[PDB]
Order: C-alpha cells, then sequence, then structure tokens
C-alpha cells in the first residue's frame, strides 16, 4: 500500500493480549474487542497518527501455540475485532518486528494482532494458559462487531476504516513510511 506498507485483507498472522488501551495510537478507543496491529500493517509509525489499519475489522483464529508446540487445543473462540493501536517495531521486536527489509516476525509471520484485554477481547480468544498463538485473519465487515466507539482524543483521531471495503482501499491513509 502507500508508504510501502503491507495490508492485506487476509493472512496469517501472530497473537498476544496487552493491556491498557484507552488511548491508542488511532486517537479514539472503542468499547467493544480491539486490537493493535503490527506497524508493518498499521500503516504509521510512533508519533505520526492514524494509519489506514485505523477502525478496520477482522475476524482473528488461532490454531497453534508456538510456545506449547505440543498442544492441540482446545483453542479459543475466532473474535471479531477493530483495531485502534500500533504494535511499534521498536520495542516489539518478537511479534512486531516485521520490515520492509524482513517481513515476517520471529514465528514467521507477516502479521500480528495484539488483542486488548481490557475489554474482553483476549479472554474469548485465548484459552486459559497459552498467551502466544498463531493462526489466521480475514478483514471483515464492522458489522460483524459489537460496540461503539469512543470519543476523539486528538485532533486527527481516525476510526474511519471502520466503513471502508476491505484492503486494498483507504480510509484513514498512511503516514509516512513502512519501517525499513
Ligand atoms: C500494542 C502495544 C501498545 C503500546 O505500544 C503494546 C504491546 O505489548
Amino acid at each position: 500500500a502507500t508508504g510501502g506498507y503491507v495490508q492485506q485483507a487476509t493472512g496469517q498472522a501472530s497473537f498476544t493480549m496487552y493491556s491498557g488501551c484507552g488511548s491508542p495510537a488511532c486517537g479514539k478507543a472503542a468499547s467493544g474487542f480491539t486490537a493493535a496491529i503490527n506497524q508493518l500493517a498499521f500503516g504509521s509509525a510512533p508519533g505520526l497518527g492514524a494509519g489506514d489499519a485505523c477502525g478496520r475489522c477482522f475476524a482473528l483464529t488461532g490454531n497453534h501455540d508456538p510456545y506449547s508446540p505440543n498442544y492441540t487445543g482446545p483453542f479459543g473462540q475466532t473474535i471479531v475485532v477493530k483495531v485502534t493501536d500500533l504494535c511499534p517495531v521498536q520495542g516489539n521486536q518478537e511479534f512486531c518486528g516485521q520490515t520492509t527489509s524482513n517481513p515476517t516476525n520471529q514465528h514467521g509471520m507477516p502479521f500480528h494482532f495484539n488483542i486488548c484485554e481490557d475489554t474482553g477481547g483476549s479472554a474469548k480468544f485465548f484459552p486459559s494458559g497459552h498467551g502466544a498463538l498463531t493462526g489466521t485473519f480475514t478483514e471483515v465487515s464492522c458489522s460483524q462487531w459489537s460496540g461503539s466507539d469512543g470519543g476523539q482524543l486528538w485532533n486527527g483521531a481516525c476510526l474511519s476504516g471502520e466503513t471502508a471495503p476491505n484492503w486494498p482501499s483507504t480510509a484513514c491513509g498512511n503516514k509516512g513510511t513502512a519501517p525499513s
């Protein structure tokens, strides 16, 4: 996509949980299941505002635990998240370090979602005792996402992806150039 970001409607991803998503990189939180996405897919860099992932909805399905590779199930449920946040390359090399020089992370995945714990997504998705998974994602209509958006936290905040056709397409737009 514009900026050299890698933004595909479907693919393979790794998954982790995180806490504290009330002031996320898109500049609006959402009261429903949400995630951060790795920088190369987010479409912006820290401090440059919303990227084109902002507001888009994705169905996430886990089917492997890379840290418990002998585990065959049960996995959690498929969940639909709205992307509100950025997982920067800096400080997140293992899961979010995809760049234009090396477009997969340490688990071989070209995308990563950090599912926010606060609003319940992680408890639905991760079986008890598992904090990292790999699997698939598919961008879906936000008709499949439940909840309401939060208020704008700063000028330029954007969740416009929530009404966009799937990638490739443009809603909030990408900022700057993808990490290398
Ligand atoms: C998704 C990140 C948000 C703060 O940079 C946290 C990853 O643990």
